Formats: C-alpha cells, sequence, structure tokens
C-alpha cells in the first residue's frame, strides 16, 4: 500500500539539519521528522551526519536522505506492505541496514520511514494516531499523561554554568490536561518573575528547551527558584519537581564535575557518594520526586545504590538508551525504576514499544520524551498516550517545537471528550 | 461549503493562550492558528484578552474563542458559503463585527476562521496554498523570497540591554532559497562562536524570535558581530543587513530612550535627528540596506525626513499596521517605502491582501512577517511565496515556530522544481 516515500533535509530547532519524510498510498501524504540530542549517550543508534565541515559546520544529513531515496524507499515500495504492519516493516528496514546501532543507514534514516509508516497506518485504519499505537502495543486504554516541563535549562542546553542540565515542574494535583498546562504556564511566568527580580533581565533569555537560562552555578538555586515560583503562583499543592542530570556529561574518569562548563579542575570533581548524598540533600529540601541519569551511564554500581536508597524515581536515559538489551540489564540489577522513551535513540517505533513493555511488565516507570533538538513534528504527543505511560517531558512551555506536542495533546483530551482520563498524582502507575 | 467550525485555546511560541480554529469542509479538515505580537503598535486591530488575572495574567483568549464557537461559526455554516469566497466570507465576519478595529469579536478571533477558511479553499480548488493565495491576489507568478533571518534579539523580546529589537541577516546573493537557508544557518552558528568566544557562555542564550540575546548596550556592537559572523562563514560577498529598531518601544515624548531596559533617566534621552544621525553611521559603516520603524508610529515627521535622504529600504511596521488607510497616508507623505505584512494586524486574509496591493501599486516593497509569538502554523510561508514580494522575516533559523515556516517554504521551492524563482538581488520588488 505504500505509494512513494521521498526525503529531504529540513532544520531542527537549533538550526542544524535533519531528516523528513514523506510517505504516499492511496490515503494520501503522511509526513514525519526526526529529532536530534545534544546529550546523547553512547550507546545511542547512530544518529549519521556528513561530517563535511563546510557545510552546516559537518552536520548535514544528506547521506541519511539518501539512503532512504535510494535504498528504502524502493525497496518498501517494491514489497508492496501494508502501512499497518509496523513491526514487519521496520524488522524489514533493521534487516536491511544488518548492523548493530543502525550505521549502515543511519538511526535517522530507519526512523524517519518507521515514523511516517506508523501516521499513514493510522489513517489506513480510519482511527487515531493515538488509537494505532494503542493497537500496536495491545492497550485498550489511553490516557493523558502528565506534563514535565523542564523549566530552567543547563547542562549542554544552555549558556550558564549551571551543571545539571534539566529542572522541571510536574502538575501532577490538576484535574486535567488542559489545568495542567495552565499551571505548567502560569509557574513559567511566574518565575521568569522570580528570576528577573533576583538577577535581572539578563537572566530570563532561554536555553534549547525554552526553559530560562539564568547565570547561576549552584543547582540548589535553580530547585530553589522553581519552588518559591510555584509557591508565588499559588500551586505549592499540586506541582512537584523533577530533575534530568545528565550526570554522563560531566563524567570525569571515576568522578564527576559539578562544573564542567568551567575551566578543568580535577580539585573540584566529586566522588558518586558524594553526587549521591547531594541528591539525597536535594530531596530532603526539595519536592523532588524525579531524577534522571543521577550518574554516568555505565556507572552501575552507584545507580543500583542510589535508586535503592533514595526512595523515589530514578529514570534511566543515557543508561538505557530505549535499548531492549540495556533494559534488561537494568531490571536484572534494579539500576533504576522509569525508563526514558527517546525513539531515536533506538531507531523504530517498534523497538521503542517493545522497549515500553519491558520496562512496563516489570513494574517500571516510563516516560516518553523530546530530544533537545527538535521540530515541528507532534508524535510523540500520541504516541505517550496511546502507550499509557503516564508521564512525558517535552519541554518547557515555550518554542513552538515543545507547544506543538503539548497543543496536540490538549487536542487529544478535547477529542477524547467526557470520557477522557488524566495520570495526575498516579502518573508513574496509570493504570493501577 | 463549510460544514463546521470549532476554536480553541493552545499555546504560542512564548507559551501565552492564543486562537486555533478547525474548519470542516467535504474535502476535511482545515486548522489555522493566530500569532501574537510583543511590540504591539497602538493602532493594531484589537487582539482581545480574558484579561482575568487569576488565568494565564489576564492573557486567557476564551472569549475571542467563544465568538467564533457561539457566533461567528452558526453564521458561516447558516450562510452555506463557498471556501473558496474569501473576500465574501471575510467582509461578512467585519460586518458582524461592525466595529472599525474589530473589537467586538476581536481582530485574534476573525483572523483564525480567516486563515481556516483560506486553507480549505486552496485544497477546494486542487491547488497549493501559495498557488491559492496568489489567484486572491490576482498575481500570475510566484516566487522564493530572500529571508531575513533574526539572529541577534533585543528591545522588547530579549532580557537584554540592547534597545534596538532585531538584527537580520538577508542571503541576496544566495542562488536559490535551499542556499539562502543554508547561508543563514551557517552565519548563525558561526555567529554564537563568535559571541561566545567574546562575552562568554552566558551571552549565547536566546531571546523570543531565536536570536542570541548578548547583555550588550551598543546597537552597534550587534552590528559588527553580524558583520564579524558573516565573514567567518565565509558569505560576506552574499549577505546584507536589515534592521526593526521598534522604536515606537522606546518612544520618550518626543524623544528616544536607547537604553530603555536600564532604571529610567531622561538625561539620555536622544532626539529623532541624533537618533537619524546614528542610522547614517549605521548605513556608512555596513551592509545595512534596510530599517524597519527608525521613528515612533506617529512621529511622521522624522519618517518623510529620513526616508527623503536614506537610499536605502525603510519600512513601516507599528506606522502601517498593515492597515490600507494608514498606508495611504504614508504613501502620500513618502514617509517609508515598504510594508511589514502583519495578517494579524488587521485581522483578515482579505484586507492583508488588499494592504499589500496597495502599497505595491505605489511602488513600495513588502516583507511578510511572523509575530514575535509564533505557532506551529506555516501559512505566512505560503502567503509571501503567493503574494510575490520577494522578502519575508520570520525568525532566526533556531526555534521550530520559526523553522516550521522555513521548513515549509524548502517543501514549497522543491515542489516547484526547476523552474523556481528566488527574488536574489531583486528582493526589494521582484517585479520590474
Ligand atoms: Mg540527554
Ligand atoms: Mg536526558
Ligand atoms: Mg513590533
Ligand atoms: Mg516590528
Amino acid at each position: 500500500s505504500i505509494l512513494k516515500i521521498h526525503a529531504r533535509e529540513i532544520f531542527d530547532s537549533r538550526g542544524n539539519p535533519t531528516v523528513e519524510v514523506d510517505l504516499f498510498t492511496s490515503k494520501g501524504l503522511f509526513r514525519a521528522a526526526v529529532p536530534s540530542g545534544a546529550s546523547t549517550g553512547i550507546y545511542e543508534a547512530l544518529e549519521l551526519r556528513d561530517n563535511d565541515k563546510t557545510r552546516y559546520m559537518g552536520k548535514g544529513v544528506s547521506k541519511a536522505v539518501e539512503h532512504i531515496n535510494k535504498t528504502i524507499a524502493p525497496a518498501l515500495v517494491s514489497k508492496k506492505l501494508n502501512v499497518t504492519e509496523q513491526e514487519k516493516i521496520d524488522k524489514l528496514m533493521i534487516e536491511m541496514d544488518g548492523t548493530e546501532n543502525k550505521s549502515k543507514f543511519g538511526a535517522n534514516a530507519i526512523l524517519g520511514v518507521s515514523l511516517a509508516v506508523c501516521k499513514a497506518g493510522a489513517v489506513e485504519k480510519g482511527v487515531p494516531l493515538y488509537r494505532h499505537i494503542a493497537d500496536l502495543a495491545g492497550n485498550s486504554e489511553v490516557i493523558l499523561p502528565v506534563p514535565a516541563f523542564n523549566v530552567i535549562n543547563g547542562g549542554s542546553h544552555a549558556g550558564n554554568k549551571l551543571a545539571m542540565q534539566e529542572f522541571m515542574i510536574l502538575p501532577v494535583g490538576a484535574a486535567n490536561f488542559r489545568e495542567a498546562m495552565r499551571i505548567g504556564a502560569e509557574v513559567y511566568h511566574n518565575l521568569k518573575n522570580v528570576i528577573k527580580e533576583k538577577y535581572g533581565k539578563d537572566a530570563t533569555n532561554v536555553g534549547d528547551e525554552g526553559g530560562f537560562a539564568p547565570n547561576i552555578l549552584e543547582n540548589k538555586e535553580g530547585l530553589e527558584l522553581l519552588k518559591t515560583a510555584i509557591g508565588k503562583a499559588g500551586y505549592t499543592d499540586k506541582v512537584v519537581i523533577g530533575m534530568d542530570v545528565a550526570a554522563s556529561e560531566f563524567f570525569r574518569s571515576g568522578k564527576y564535575d559539578l562544573d564542567f562548563k568551567s575551566p578543568d579542575d580535577p580539585s573540584r570533581y566529586i566522588s558518586p557518594d558524594q553526587l549521591a548524598d547531594l541528591y539525597k540533600s536535594f530531596i530532603k529540601d526539595y519536592p523532588v520526586v524525579s531524577i534522571e541519569d543521577p550518574f554516568d551511564q555505565d556507572d552501575w554500581g552507584a545507580w543500583q545504590k542510589f535508586t535503592a536508597s533514595a526512595g523515589i524515581q530514578v529514570v534511566g536515559d543515557d543508561l538505557t538508551v530505549t535499548n531492549p538489551k540495556r533494559i534488561a540489564k537494568a531490571v536484572n540489577e534494579k539500576s533504576c525504576n522509569c525508563l526514558l522513551l527517546k525513539v531515536n535513540q533506538i531507531g523504530s517505533v517498534t523497538e521503542s514499544l517493545q522497549a515500553c513493555k519491558l520496562a512496563q511488565a516489570n513494574g517500571w516507570g516510563v516516560m516518553v520524551s523530546h530530544r533537545s533538538g527538535e521540530t515541528e513534528d507532534t508524535f510523540i504527543a500520541d504516541l505517550v498516550v496511546g502507550l499509557c505511560t503516564g508521564q512525558i517531558k517535552t519541554g518547557a512551555p515555550c518554542r513552538s517545537e515543545r507547544l506543538a506536542k503539548y497543543n496536540q495533546l490538549l487536542r487529544i483530551e478535547e477529542e477524547l471528550g467526557s470520557k477522557a482520563k488524566f495520570a495526575g498524582r498516579n502518573f508513574r502507575n496509570p493504570l493501577a
């Protein structure tokens, strides 16, 4: 049923090239684009770049686009496969690539087609996208997740000393998704004033994900600002905090550098135990109910130890890279208790659903996620609803590559109507 | 042919509520969203806000959405008007509102419906949107515009001292639109390094439109930074500069405050003659070929005097507010020679097209534009192509509410194929 596939180079939210795929069936044109991370774990499937330093600083993706146009497209068009057969199509592509990390075509080339196929499949069945995903995942129920807004940016997503990457607010106490959006926006706007008043207007510009990029170094200060904004906005009863440390970004031969954006100096490095205790103080002084990548992607010992003693949701991102094989090891060792789901870390919709199901079958929460480098594509909005994970982080309520997804979630809630369900305070396990 | 219309509240690129409209015909669903400015002129048509201080700090648009759902929609569905009749539909809504500035329904209410109608009409005619816009404007030809990238943000769009609003680069020397995008993107990434090396990481965060927000006070330094980045990227011979001063923002009862973001002090205000002398030096030292809003929206004498001796493109934005009446006065006084076209400054597709044709019939150039508060909507991309103006400003190549437009223009060029024309050095008036 796939009649034509044509790929092109477009631009992501940082102004870097990325892959976009147009797929045609008798029902019409289906288009999807691929995201790109900045703090990408070493185990992620390969994002293929041209590396021609004279063009886009080496970041063109014309090779990936060519892999689709000269190889994947004609193969898929010849097989005359039905777009609703997601698994067969994804597997064909995985087999054609033949490599462990999709380095022959690039995970960006394979994912672009995978996503477009999925969108075409939903319309093929005359059902909403989240419903089709629900079907493919084997879910009957569908639910709106609690949104986690990265409202203060640090690490590799912002120009400041702040070492930890994301400071998120989650309106778990909202009545529904739309109120969750209203609460997120109001706290965000109150925060701009809190920051402005203390550090001046120059501290209110934004980082890659729309969060403010204040010129601070102390991660505790980041948390303190969120708490103040929450209180000022009058939502202390409905908002909790989440963090994404992206510790792999400041891992230094065994230790950690909480000032890695300043000229190196090993004398300031701290040990994993020191970092673990720092988080515990954060968990003690602030409503922090979730921490992502508290340690390096392969510092397995620290992860297991922290997850066993922190008492909160611990999210694996670079640790697991949406990879069933890495996930299996994490479940066995209890390295974490939540999976960050990034379709582009593994490269296909099918492997992404497999990774989600493996995590969910083992009592893990699952938070669907965007990449710091996004596009106007809104696939993950339908994905988190169809996978019933109950939680999603897709940016601060600023910069449309973020709001496109939130707005889509608002449209899904509306479409679901009176029978719409919202995870709320049960985001970790929405379907008890 | 309009079977149904439903409006809803969504979020714009700054996290504030705005209007989105769904319109259905037998051909399907047609959706459009409305932009919102930050530095809005006093003569802009009314953007109706709820003004409920407890909700979104008074920025809700539930009232506008309701005017659509409860009044405009039922009326348009009853009249059984065909979507291809843009003018009749727009006039009907204008008559229903009955006010000069659309203060009953809100210009945001009428424009949302007006835009959805226009997209539906294109599909009804079985032709691309830009071709439909072209027919409505009476244009036989269609051409790709030179993009004007706002790469350093100041004024009311960023938390820096920098008073002037926008520092833009226009790749007039590019061979086609895709190279124009390449130049824009490469200069932007080089500029990030130039700013980082000279002012540090804290200077590399971004403003509302995706441009960097270094905390400099000197507008001239902003120009010097652009010049350096252009040189570093190696496109000195293909790029010229444009500026949006947004002088109405720092107008101070006759004088102008180029440090208006610092605590008020009348001792530093300058006269419009002194301000003009500053523009003259910019034009002498840098390849500045366009300046928007050099003076206040009603400082008519300064505009006439400057334009008469300038030699470059002078763009009216808050001066003309995409309003035929203001434009006519500006044409007669020779206040400027280019119209900034913002559909939400007047409120309808039909009036916007009338403003454009009025400017063109008088030999003025026309630059299609976004608002600092955007959405994932890409209507203006087709608009500028169909209106053949040759120039569009829709952001730095950063933040997807900007890239969605640039990406769409890349798609339009691709669809136009080998015959695609690009304004290039004839951007001021691709006609002639
Ligand atoms: Mg990361
Ligand atoms: Mg992460
Ligand atoms: Mg303005
Ligand atoms: Mg302006």
